[PDB]
């Protein structure tokens, strides 16, 4: 819709590109989410700054991987990785 | 960067469009965030389905409004409203 809403409707397309592994099309298993995060959010992983926070999400899901997530969860985790790569705001190169 | 990452970099731009009331531009006060959500997330607000959930965020922030958020928080709340307007998944039209 608006620029913000088209940004979010993009997150839906991307979530749905990997969703359905489990059988539910609006859900994605947590271990399968790590694949999406490693594939599309790969550039933010390469640009990570908070090595603590990036791994705090990954290792946490690595053991909880056999669970699942929906769009809301997926975006929360995406945003968390995004700020772990944005913390450079306080680094005056 | 990627399709997902440009989706998220859009969320940064549009967060920044109303940010800096407190002077920090990577932050926005919570009551001031409601404005952004009412302006840009207005279409998702119009398309709301989970009336309980949409208000759970708004009424909550209306009393917690004098605090503040960053990109991570703002995106979580945006995603929460997004799923409250996506609920048609459980509506057999």
């Amino acid at each position: 819709g608006s620029e913000l809403e088209t940004a979010m409707e993009t997150l839906i397309n991307v979530f749905h590109a990997h969703s359905g592994k489990e059988g539910d099309k609006y859900k994605l298993s947590k271990k399968e989410l790590k694949e999406l995060l490693q594939t599309e959010l790969s550039g933010f992983l390469d640009a990570q700054k908070d090595v603590d926070a990036v791994d705090k999400v990954m290792k946490e899901l690595d053991e909880n991987g056999d669970g699942e997530v929906d769009f809301q969860e997926y975006v929360v985790l995406v945003a968390a990785l995004t700020v772990a790569c944005n913390n450079f705001f306080w680094e005056n190169s």
